[PDB]
């Protein structure tokens, strides 16, 4: 059966989507099926890191009883992926009942993949956080600054409160120097552990690059935008070490 | 009696709590009474970017049965703000009736300011689109990057569809050059225009600036910390024209 690995993080800002896409397209890239899921429904950013036109999205889903299977769109190096889409003229929202059902045609067409990568909506929320406590790894993704470091120790406490027994693995992007990035963990792994008895790792450190904001205007991922740029290989280095 | 402001965008990562403190602290230095409420209750930064410890809360209202009245805690410049906390072992969402409780005993103290200045949850909520009609103005941050200005869009088109009469002003942050300001502004002044029918305004547009990096490490606000940086000029200035 396929891994479940959800992305997540305290606040916006901190790089989560792009890392959740370039994560996903390294893993395809060493050979695996992944099937990324942007869970940011009507305000998904997934199609414009891919520079891909709005089209079918999971809020079509939602909204017209499509089966899951039509909304799967191919991206670069094999890698599949479902929207979170543009939305209609109202807004629209998931509840317990409606993550239910999908969490149920998704098996339908999981067995296929060998790992499902859930970019979750940034922050906490009731839902995303009854989401969350079925996934087989918890990624949590955040910078060095004081903000997002507090909002992501806030989030681990909340996924752990909500009975979360996944393991924890910590990403520490735009770190300025890889001391740095260390240290950034440290800290939370001494918070989450002495405050809530919860023991958590480092999955990876990403520098800041400017091959990022780069791919980012130009809407070509930058592990194939650059694979040798610094980001770039910090991402393939974490989904090497990651995969068996 | 006083104006209410919601600070609003459509992803996280687009400064909008600096840009909030920051504009509320101008606003305050040019003499009026000002309120700064942060909305993101059990993820608050304001008091980070402060500087600040803990105190009350929101997240020690949620639940405690206690009067808004004793929340409010006095910043830098005469500001007066509520912080929305740390939390909480749990996680504690704003619905209706909270809401509802919320803008009510909100009337208690109201009296006392010329501004209240709401620092919104990032995104859409049903939640929020409900909070966000008892307001007279409305401020989207956004910047210059697609994902940024993608979603601020369906910020908009969502308030609008939820009934929102209020205007919308836009603040373009992280501009390279002045004039990248007014390209972003351009775009979505014409797809909210010709789409929604609904006449935006520009509030204005503040540069990228290391200085703002650098006053959330050291937690101190940047208008505060350096006066005569380019993007305390920029919100400085941006308060000067929004005041009579
Ligand atoms: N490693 C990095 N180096 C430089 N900039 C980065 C890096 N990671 C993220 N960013 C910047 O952060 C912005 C927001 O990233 P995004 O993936 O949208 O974050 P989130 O999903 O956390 O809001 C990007 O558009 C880019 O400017
Ligand atoms: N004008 C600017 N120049 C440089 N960096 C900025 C600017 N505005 C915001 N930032 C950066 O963005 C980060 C997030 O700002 P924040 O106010 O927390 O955004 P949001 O509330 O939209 O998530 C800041 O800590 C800082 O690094």
């Amino acid at each position: 059966s396929p891994r479940t690995i959800a992305v997540t993080s305290g606040k916006g800002g901190v790089g989560k989507s792009n890392v959740s896409l370039n994560f996903s397209l390294s893993l395809s890239k060493l050979g695996f099926r992944v099937l990324l899921l942007d869970m940011a429904i009507g305000m998904g950013n997934i199609d414009i890191l891919l520079g891909e036109s709005s089209s079918l999205a999971l809020a079509d889903w939602f909204s017209a009883r499509l089966p899951l299977s039509e909304l799967v769109k191919s991206g670069p190096e094999h890698l599949s992926y479902i929207a979170g889409g543009t939305g209609a003229a109202q807004w629209q929202g998931l509840d317990t009942a409606s993550i239910d059902r999908f969490l149920t045609e998704l098996q339908a067409v999981a067995s296929q993949y060998d790992y499902l990568i859930f970019d979750m909506g940034a922050g906490a929320s009731g839902e995303r956080l009854y989401f969350l406590k079925s996934v087989d790894d918890v990624f949590v993704v955040t910078t060095p600054e004081p903000t997002a470091m507090t909002d992501a120790y806030a989030m681990m406490k909340y996924m752990h409160a909500a009975g979360s027994e996944a393991p924890f693995s910590v990403i520490v992007n735009r770190a300025g120097k890889e001391r740095e990035g260390y240290e950034v963990f440290e800290r939370l792994k001494h918070v989450t552990g002495r405050f809530l008895n919860k023991d958590i790792a480092l999955l990876g450190i990403i520098p800041e690059d400017r091959t990022v904001a780069r791919a980012v205007v130009s809407q070509t991922p930058f592990v194939l935008l650059d694979p040798a740029a610094k980001a770039s290989k910090a991402v393939r280095q974490m989904a090497f070490r990651y995969a068996p």
